[PDB]
Formats: structure tokens, C-alpha cells, sequence
């Protein structure tokens, strides 16, 4: 099976998919953001980041609170089980964790922490 | 019947309203628009744009790619009917037109031009 997906985010604040699968042959897993868009990280910055569905929202409103130089994600949040750096148009970023940090039966969220785009910008990501 | 209303965008990118009516017997109708959130105009500025559902994809792309120094408008565009300014955090503006501008049987949105905002931020309004 595959271990890796690649996702986009645009000017319209969205990902080009709601739903990852990481099936649990899968050692490592890897994302491939991009940002297809024109608008700068400053307005329509990305980030894909990975945490519980409980912890969601603690890690976008701490995220959203950290600004713009901290790629919006309050500095040492164990909550985040992974992610990639905030990125603006023309840009890409990469991150590849271990899928031994999932567990079968969790429920977890995958979503943007750039202020305001989480309502939109979120989906899940399920270990099968 | 009242002619004004009182309007606010937050933090999590809202209105605290998707539909307004504006009442035939009104000459002149308000829209008092406030930023209860703390992030600044840069980040999560809101304003309250009224334009023909039909013209509003047009007046949201050309308001986007205009600028923040512009609140976010083409300059000099006829398909806008009203708007407020653009308001960051703290901030309100209030905006007031002549309901004469308005006609029945036609439909009509307001909605931010904030880049992406109006995928959440947009509404109704109807002349009844
Ligand atoms: C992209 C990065 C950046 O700093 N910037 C300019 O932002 C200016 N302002 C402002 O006027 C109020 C808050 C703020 O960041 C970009 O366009
Ligand atoms: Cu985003
Ligand atoms: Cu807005
Ligand atoms: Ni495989
Ligand atoms: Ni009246």
C-alpha cells in the first residue's frame, strides 16, 4: 500500500481532500503540501497539522494566538503528533512521521491553524 | 418598521447573522458592522459588501486580488451597492444607503471580501 498523499490549499482556503486513510501496513506516512494559489503566507498561509479530534481545537486556538512567526502553533505542543511548516503561494512542504504514533480505534484530525481556516480548512486521518 | 441592524464578524471568521430584510416602508436603511474578535485587520479584517447575488463571485475575486490597502475593493466598482469599511479588532463602521436602490423579486447577498472570507461569511438580504 501507499504511505504518503499529496495535498493542496488555495486561495479559497481549502484542501483538495476531507479524509485521509493510512493503512496500518504503513511504517512511516508522508504528506506533500502545496500552495497553488497566488496570495502570500502573510493572507493565506497553510500548515497541515495532526493531532486527536479532542485536542483540535485547543492546538488551533493556541496555534491561532502564536502569530505568524511561530507558523501559528504555541511553541512545544504535545498535542500535535505531526506537521508541516506554514507555507505561502508558490510553496511546498513535506513532513513524514512514524505511524507507530497512531493508534487503531482513535479518531484523528488533520486541519490548517492559520486564524480562522480550521472552520474550513480540517478533515480526518484514520489508521485501517 | 426598524430600517438598521447591527452586525458582527469574529476571530472564527463570522457574521452573526446570514439573512437581513429590509422592510419596503424603509427610505434609507443602516448597517452598523463591529469587530468583537482581538485579531488585527491584517489577519481577519471584515467588512459588509451588497451586491446582486449574481455579482458577487465577480466583486470577491476583483476585491481579493486589490489589496489590503484598499479594504479589499475594486476601486469605482458599479456592482457594489453599499459597504461598510474594512475593521480589524475592536474596530466598527457604519454604512447607510437608500433602500430606493434596491428593487423586489431580486436577490441580493452581502458578504466580507476579506481573501477566502466569504465562503462563511456571506447572507441573504431581501427587499420585503
Ligand atoms: C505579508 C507579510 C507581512 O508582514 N505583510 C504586511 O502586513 C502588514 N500588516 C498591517 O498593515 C496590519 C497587520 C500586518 O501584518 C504582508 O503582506
Ligand atoms: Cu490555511
Ligand atoms: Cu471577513
Ligand atoms: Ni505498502
Ligand atoms: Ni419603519
Amino acid at each position: 500500500a501507499e504511505c504518503s498523499v499529496d495535498i493542496q490549499g488555495n486561495d479559497q482556503m481549502q484542501f483538495n481532500t476531507n479524509a485521509i486513510t493510512v493503512d496500518k501496513s504503513c511504517k512511516q506516512f508522508t504528506v506533500n503540501l502545496s500552495h497553488p494559489g497566488n496570495l502570500p503566507k502573510c493572507v493565506m498561509g497553510h500548515n497541515w497539522v495532526l493531532s486527536t479530534a479532542a485536542d483540535m481545537q485547543g492546538v488551533v486556538t493556541d496555534g491561532e494566538a502564536s502569530g505568524l512567526d511561530k507558523d501559528y502553533l504555541k511553541p512545544d505542543d504535545s498535542r500535535v503528533i505531526a506537521h508541516t511548516k506554514l507555507i505561502g503561494s508558490g510553496e511546498k512542504d513535506s513532513v513524514t512521521f512514524d505511524v507507530s504514533k497512531l493508534k487503531e480505534g482513535e479518531q484523528y484530525m488533520f486541519f490548517c491553524t492559520f486564524p480562522g481556516h480550521s472552520a474550513l480548512m480540517k478533515g480526518t486521518l484514520t489508521l485501517k
